[PDB]
């Protein structure tokens, strides 16, 4: 009984930050995305705000039409370099790596994954809702091999400031993952493009765990008050490339107190790729 | 020649003065071809000194194998060697191949670094396991010979390539197979009836090769002669790289490269467009560079 009896029927599963990463996971496998309600407790996604706040103020925003993810869009990825709670607390949760380590490792190889950006998006009101994508758009050919094609890309997106409808919370599709071609959404190349039913809702600290092939886009920020703001934690396979460069921006002295599997994460330290002449790049960095 | 005597595959060879659209044309049709004078033997000989001591203090690994053993790879070219950062790597017929594989329209530079390895292969080692290079990208094969490029190689002739010392075993016309596969019992029903063809070269040839082509090292049945070569191995910008180049070259060699040579090893962006762009490895919506001191 949860959409009236006969209704059409709109899959969006929630699960706790405390449940365990099996039963997460299979809502992954199922859905391609799904929700977990206070991933970051609550004093750590407010004092986290605050930290971000002043980087996030010298930030001009774009009034532009041309249909870009730019447009009253504000954008921040300097995450560790400016966020103690940051780089000392939510990159360390292990829900994360333990699901992380589902999606990505084979087992006797180590980590099978790290960081592709830590992105601030502050949707600004009246914002133009963003077209809809495929985040493995990041890696161009992904599309080509459809759902059969293994993982490259999953995004825990968390929410800063409230997920509204009227904000422009983000728009899932879920099983969109299970399409039988993956194609760019647009009238020229979508066939289902204008019937693809979208879902859009979230409190500041929880996050959605979205699969890279899943159909999604900001929406529409309708307000005239609220800078709708999250935290997406972007993390992909080891064999691809980070979209920042975070082991060049991130100064030795942060790096020297992350764990081995942070590390890991911002390319400080190799796993089993990224190396230094058959040596792990961590000697070299003075890392033991 | 040969006297009705079974004919190998045709290896295409040509003139590092032949024009990049005849020698790509070669690449797209066999997946690999020769270039003759990749290197000039002045350029070639000075770089193999340059190397030598450090290629001299890596051990041979010897075992009890099927291994890829008794073959010493070193990966510190820039940093070891004038001659291959100062011309080596700026091949402006590499970069035209490079560019008529992986650059997109309006995206500048489509591709970058993922290894410089010394590979000199010692008197005796077995051969190699034949192989594509994009089993690095394990999913690539899945895609078929539809697939798009995610590597090539200019695999140099150091010392001279002979059938004997062990010059890859290369298969033309492997990238066009309908099945890629890894080429095992299990999976490869050609197995163990694979024709392979050397790559016989003189110093400072090349072949360059797709990471389609299936290939492998050669025995060294030799007593002597210790195969040296390099492998200049290119990969498109959104892969990541063997070799943590931005990590362990000194920035003083750094600010001494071209910004296309900046760009190769990581300190230096290229612009993607998917409507929207995006610096790929950058700093927060700027070129790395800047935060580097590179102008
Ligand atoms: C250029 C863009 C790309 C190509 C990548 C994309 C990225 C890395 C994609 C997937 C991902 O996993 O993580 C996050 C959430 C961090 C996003 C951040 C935003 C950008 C950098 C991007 C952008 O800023 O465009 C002006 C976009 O908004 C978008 C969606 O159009 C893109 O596909
Ligand atoms: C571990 C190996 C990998 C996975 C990669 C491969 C690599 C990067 C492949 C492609 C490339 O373009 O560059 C070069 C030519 C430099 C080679 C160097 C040698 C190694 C590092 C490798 C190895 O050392 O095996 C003992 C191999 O020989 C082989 C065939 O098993 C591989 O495929
Ligand atoms: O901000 C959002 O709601 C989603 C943005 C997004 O998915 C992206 O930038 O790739
Ligand atoms: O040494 C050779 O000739 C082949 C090297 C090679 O194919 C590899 O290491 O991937
Ligand atoms: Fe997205
Ligand atoms: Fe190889």
């Amino acid at each position: 009984g949860l959409v009236p009896r006969g209704s059409h029927m709109p899959r969006l599963q929630r699960f706790p930050a405390t449940a365990s990463a099996d039963e997460i996971f299979a809502a992954f496998q199922e859905d391609g995305c799904v929700v977990i309600e206070g991933f970051i407790s609550p004093e750590q996604v407010a004092r986290f705000s605050q930290e971000v706040d002043p980087a996030m103020e010298k930030i001009p925003v774009e009034v532009t039409n041309n249909g870009n993810s730019n447009d009253r869009t504000k954008r921040f990825s300097k995450c560790v370099i400016a966020s103690p709670t940051f780089r000392n607390e939510i990159i360390e949760s292990d829900l994360m790596h333990e699901l992380c380590d589902r999606v990505f490792s084979k087992p006797g190889e180590g980590m099978g994954y790290h960081f592709n950006d830590n992105m601030v998006i502050e949707v600004q009101p009246g914002a133009p809702a963003q077209r809809l994508h495929r985040d493995q758009e990041l890696y161009p050919w992904w599309n080509s091999m459809g759902p059969a094609g293994p993982e490259c890309l999953i995004n825990f997106f968390c929410a800063v400031t409230p997920f509204t409808e009227e904000n422009g919370a983000t728009r899932l599709v879920p099983g969109s993952h299970l399409w039988p071609e993956f194609t760019q959404i647009n009238e020229r190349d979508c066939p289902q493009f204008g019937k693809i039913e979208t879902v859009p809702i979230m409190q500041p600290g929880d996050c959605y765990l979205m699969s890279g092939k899943v159909i999604h886009g900001a929406g529409h920020n309708a307000t005239t008050t609220d800078r709708r703001r999250a935290l997406a934690l972007s993390i992909i396979r080891r064999e691809l490339r980070p979209m920042q460069a975070f082991s060049l921006s991130v100064p030795m002295k942060l790096a020297r107190e992350m764990s081995e599997r942070s590390q890991t994460m911002f390319g400080f330290r190799s796993s089993v790729f990224w190396g230094n002449d058959g040596k792990d790049i961590a000697h070299h960095l003075g890392l033991i």
